[PDB]
């Protein structure tokens, strides 16, 4: 393997096999340097118009790292919709990853003409973090990814990291990481890179929704003979004080006894699309959602999983509470309605409250012959015994894996954008451009070398998982829900490339179609 | 296999083994980027000065394609004339492919001046689609073959494909395509790429001229034992009503009983050489011969295999019904007639009727004593039972097979433009080079890389084929026709260079030249 | 369905190398004969040259679902598209598979050229247009031709220079080689199988 023989193969594929598939991506990839090959102290403090809520301290450092953690890069548009009207499940099994075809290039500028030209003997490093000692920074839904469509060239995102901090400055807790401090792995242009994964066992993701809902379990056409207090006053003659009892039936449903009870509650305030009939006030950071950590206020966004409206209020959604896709093009900051994509949870209604309205009502006091009823309102509820729910869905733009904290312990540890928890996730892959210094001094000093020759490096990338179905067996009599494709005519496909060349992706999609008893 | 080590050697042969023969050829391509590494919708609708028939919408992809798909790449002037003269039928067999000593160059401009280097760590990428899964572009008749001389060097074409439109815009059964979604095999400058293909079962093409015309099958020494009505009315004395009966016999020739029909018609409109016979009007598309398709008028080119011209009628031809090459040098768009070679179909008058009349009369009413007989002229004639018809010829510079449709039916599934039709045709080779960045910058952006270094590709290609021969055994006493040089002297030689290094193709060759009885 | 029509199967990209006749008459000056050629390209697509045909063709007779549009008159079985066997004539139900309308036509249908299905408690005779349900073949546009619509144009004569060039109207035509069509769809409520009959010969025995 020299410089005139290829490391690798493109392989992009499915494979349908019985209960599991494969996918395999590859991608074109360019490192930049970063930092002028340095580590560089960062912080962010009340010190100018910062609010104590977003300061930080922190570390940024000289390295890529790969992506991969959302799913349209390993899923076509076609791909994903076998997936999610076929099967009631699906579970991440084992990948591999490949990094290949590797090229170093110089750049030199004279005047106002640039010139690149190969450097054949210059290398890069790569390794895996797989003891877990790096901060893990995925999982946090940044840019960056491997993109959707392959026949696009993507940039490497710069590796930082965080740490502890009082205000802009440091505590004796705080820990710094050298990255060169790892032993990687260094290749030239006829070198290439592989490891192999597996995934620890976790639950299928749940996709479909249910046909029944909580409180109708019961059979329609039969009482109950269980009694509840139905009267506590007579209507005849005068109002009286009495104990009446009734059975519950198909008429009292409401009434009649159950054995389960609806998921957990933190409300969200709400917000209607046609901005007409909000309030006039600029309340988003104010009337948010809010959790409180070490005096410092964040807005708990999506937060736990809550049905996104109820029947016929389509037109509301909770402010902080469910995720929002960006259309392309679309600006960074202050897009309007028409440019972002909304997500909706409605299929969990069955289930899980809904985001923007109480978990229920209970005693206030207790009650006399001379003291009336009074009744709370429940707007955050925690775990009670004999709650079920479900998770949020999954979507083909969204986040695959997290990593679970390491921690004494937790509660129901599923990621709350949506996806596997996972103690022991995927490694996270770091990549640099070994720095080669320009000619030095003809004597001797000390001080260590600041200059450099520039440049970047090209290369491929292929990463293919293995997926686990979980079949539908059903013996639903009617047709089901579908997701399926618009027939009637329009000026561009959806899910193809524009006149200009650019992909986009229409509508987010998610894996909820099929339905399933509860 | 290094830098310094040649992939592959050059091959340009033939051999003739008994009842086969082989060719193979060898030629220099160059390979362009295209699209700037892009996808891109194309379309063409009403709204401009297009008419509603030649609508589209579709894709240009940044891929090229081999094509090997006329006989002039794989048959010299002298072998084919060794082919047509000594054999009544061939077909191919089996192929092979080779793609070998392989140059990636960047091309960089400064100012006004141009220079070219090796880019040693760049690669290319080929596959082959051998599971049919991409639409099939071969069999379309475009240029951009290997050419018939093999001192030339070519550029390769780019591929693209249509799908359903209606006017300018799509569909919702259109599809997208993205080959990038394949696996596919990457070359350095050292590396090389082959396969091998086998011809599925096809009839032998017929090379050969009928000797016998379907309506001369007769003894001529003999009568008949059939009678025909040969009268309907009494000669002698006055006009009056009789059954008479004759039987067939050698003066009655046209009379006799006959056991089979000839081909089937669509009638042509008729186009003299000489412009001062025509009419004196433009009539090529308002009187051309047309087919109907989801209301978009698709004129019918060449159409079904019919005889150019009867006896004595050379100088007529179909409008729309024959094949016409043009000649080197020859413009694109309204081309004079002395550029242009027009075929001749002429060798087919003894079974398929000539294209520029009818097929034949039928009674149009009953008769009665006082209604006289009317008859009817057929303009076209679908398949009846006891038809017989030749294919159309195959010529040195036209196509060699065509892909069958994949369809519920189809009747004698013979491309109309000649050759082999083929359920599972030869496979599409796509070749690409691949995208090298430039520079990117040194702070992360997310969006695409759009800046790319220039570069192209050269190299060498191979194919070889097998030829199965069929043998001609004849009892003819007298000498055939063949095909032959012109004997008198010339300022150059046919098939051969000029002054200015051009090679060019006096005529075409068809393959029908011995005979063989009907 | 195909996603492409028998059509538009060329590169969109490319010229063809074969020549067709595009020009009869000289432009330029008076009004004078000549013969000019050109390549099939991009823009031309309808004059290039093609290797298939679309499939078989017997016109039937068109009948819009908003009855304002049709005429008035009961031509269902005047009109109607028949054949006539030993004296005796049958209308020709549904017949061979052809598309039943094309672009933005969907309101149109083949007289007798569909399967009509009738809802739940609809009446024996003379039910209304409510009552059924009428299929589309509309998936076959790309290869065969629509119901309703003439299969192509023919030369009627030989022309000279005393004489203009006609042209026929092809309402029916059978097998030619070169064509490829699709059989008709099959429906939840519809036959699965047929008896083929016993006889000398058939011709793509699909019911
Ligand atoms: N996505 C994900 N990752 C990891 N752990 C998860 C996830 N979703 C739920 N859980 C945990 C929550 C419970 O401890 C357990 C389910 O218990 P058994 O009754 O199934 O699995
Ligand atoms: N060129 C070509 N390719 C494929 N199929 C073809 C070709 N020419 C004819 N045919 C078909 C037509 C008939 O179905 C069959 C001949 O039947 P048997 O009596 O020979 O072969």
């Amino acid at each position: 393997d020299g410089v005139g023989s290829s490391s690798g193969n493109w392989h992009c594929d499915s494979t349908w096999l019985g209960d599991r598939v494969i996918t395999t991506s590859t991608r074109t990839w360019a490192l930049p340097t970063y930092n002028n090959h340095l580590y560089k102290q960062i912080s962010n403090g009340t010190s100018g118009g910062a609010t104590n809520d977003n300061t930080y301290f922190g570390y940024s450092t000289p390295w890529g790292y790969f992506d991969f953690n959302r799913f349209h890069c390993h899923f076509s548009p076609r791909d994903w919709q076998r997936l999610i009207n076929n099967n009631w499940g699906f579970r991440p099994k084992r990948l591999s990853f490949k990094l290949f075809n590797i090229q170093v290039k110089e750049v030199t500028q004279n005047e106002g003409t640039k010139t690149i030209a190969n450097n054949l003997t210059s290398t890069i490093q790569v390794f895996t973090d797989s003891e877990y000692q790096l901060p893990y920074v995925l999982g946090s839904a940044h840019q960056g990814c491997l993109p959707p469509f392959p026949a696009d060239v993507f940039m490497i995102p710069q590796y930082g990291y965080l740490t502890l901090n009082n205000g802009s400055q440091a505590v004796g807790r705080s820990s710094f990481y050298c990255l060169e401090y790892f032993p990687s792995q260094m290749l030239r242009t006829g070198n290439n890179f592989q490891f192999t994964y597996t995934f620890e066992d976790v639950p299928f993701h749940s996709s479909y929704a249910h046909s029944q809902s909580l409180d109708r379990l019961m059979n329609p056409l039969i009482d109950q003979y269980l009694y509840y207090l139905s009267r506590t006053q007579t209507t005849s003659n005068g109002r009286g004080v009495t104990l009446g009892f009734s059975q519950g039936g198909p008429n009292t449903m409401a009434n009649q006894a159950k054995n389960w009870l609806p998921g957990p509650c933190y409300r969200q305030q709400r917000v209607s699309t046609y901005p007409l009939q909000n309030n006039n006030s600029n309340f988003a950071w104010t009337a948010g959602t809010k959790y409180h950590l070490n005096g410092r206020n964040s807005l708990a966004n999506p937060g736990i999983a809550m049905a996104t409206h109820k029947d016929d209020e389509e037109r509301f959604f909770p402010s902080n509470g469910i995720l929002i896709f960006g259309k392309q093009n679309a600006a960074r900051d202050n897009a309007d309605y028409s440019d972002v994509m909304l997500t909706s949870e409605e299929e969990i209604k069955t289930t899980n409250p809904v985001a923007t309205e109480e978990y229920g009502i209970v005693a206030d006091n207790g009650q006399t012959q001379t003291t009336a009823p009074q009744i709370g309102t429940v707007n955050s509820q925690g775990a009670l015994p004999g709650m079920v729910w479900q998770n949020r869905d999954v979507y083909l733009q969204g986040p695959i894996w997290a990593k679970i904290p390491h921690t004494d312990g937790n509660f129901h540890p599923s990621p709350l954008m949506g996806g596997f928890g996972l103690k022991h996730p995927p490694p996270q892959i770091l990549i640099k451009n070994t720095p080669v210094p320009a000619d030095p001094r003809s004597t001797f000093n000390g001080d260590k070398l600041n200059s450099f020759i520039t440049q970047y490096s090209t290369g491929q990338v292929s990463v293919e998982i293995e997926w686990e179905l979980q079949k539908e067996n059903s013996k639903r009599w009617n047709p089901e829900i579908q997701y399926t494709s618009n027939y009637y005519k329009s000026t561009s496909v959806d899910f193809a490339v524009n006149t200009e060349g650019v992909y986009s992706e229409p509508r987010p999609i998610g894996t909820r179609y099929l339905t399933r008893n509860l």
